[PDB]
């Protein structure tokens, strides 16, 4: 069994979790949608249609053209967009959690810029389809463009299919974005004992609550199993990184939160 501490750190946590992640996307307005060297291999990676599906019924469809000059920038305004939405829901998630509000403010920053697209991929993640290979947000859907086994060798794909096939619960899900938003060895921070100590515990929570709720033997190693993904998300997030400073150095696209998030200072 979970000890109380225990039970009302999930609890503080799912609390977070339904207040600030609007999971039918219903917020998410007036947005931008494309127009009516290395950096040409980044953008190839992620290949999605999308569509929307309009409150009366109707429905838009968007295929995205082949890399043959700046076509392959027509999605980026529009992704600049959605992750922002997203970004803000998680600085929200973030901001209600009692053991983040306690840090001081430059390390709820600096916790903030770290872990931001990790958390992102994370609640991405509930929301998408590996029948489909679609990821299902609300009215708008974003869908893999036409294998299987092709589209796993990129990192963010093969890790959104092989986090799904864990069934995970909405509990384990957020005791992850605990983990990783709580991560002691992110630039800039100060109380790195502190939050050590922290990561600790919503580690040792993870593994109690699986312990107690998953006796199946296809659950054996599951905590390890999701540490073993948060690792993995962590090595794609410095490569996504990377990715969008060569973009951005190219092509400016970063909307002025994800410039906050991403250290680019406006010079
Ligand atoms: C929502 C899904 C999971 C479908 C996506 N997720 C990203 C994605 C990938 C990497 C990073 C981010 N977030 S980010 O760094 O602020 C950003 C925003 C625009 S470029 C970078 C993403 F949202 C997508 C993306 C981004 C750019 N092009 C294309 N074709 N797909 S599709």
């Amino acid at each position: 069994g979970l000890t109380e501490e225990q039970r009302m750190m999930i609890r503080e946590l799912m609390d977070a979790q339904m207040k600030t992640f609007d999971t039918t996307f219903s917020h998410f307005k007036n947005f931008r949608l494309p127009g009516v060297s290395q950096v040409r291999k980044d953008l190839c990676s992620l290949k999605v249609s999308l569509q929307l599906r309009g409150e009366d019924g109707s429905v838009w469809n968007y295929k995205p053209p082949a890399d043959s000059g700046k076509e392959i920038f027509s999605l980026l305004p529009h992704m600049a967009d959605m992750s922002t939405y997203m970004f803000k829901g998680i600085i929200s998630f973030a901001k209600v959690i009692s053991y983040f509000r306690d840090l001081p403010i430059e390390d709820q920053i600096s916790l903030l810029k770290g872990a931001a697209f990790e958390l992102c991929q994370l609640r991405f993640n509930t929301v998408f389809n590996a029948e489909t290979g679609t990821w299902e947000c609300g009215r708008l859907s974003y869908c893999l463009e036409d294998g299987f086994q092709q589209l796993l060798l990129e990192p963010m794909l093969k890790f959104h299919y092989m986090l799904k096939k864990l069934q995970l619960h909405e509990e384990e899900y957020v005791l992850m974005q605990a983990i990783s938003l709580f991560s002691p060895d992110r630039p800039g921070v100060l109380q790195h004992r502190v939050v050590d100590q922290l990561q600790e515990q919503f580690a040792i929570t993870l593994k109690s609550y699986i312990e107690c709720n998953r006796p199946q033997p296809a659950h054996r190693f599951l905590f390890l199993k999701i540490m073993a993904m948060l690792t993995e998300l962590r090595s794609i997030n410095a490569q996504h990184t990377q990715r969008l400073l060569r973009i951005q150095d190219i092509h400016p696209f970063a909307t002025p939160l994800m410039q906050e998030l991403f250290g680019i200072t406006g010079s």
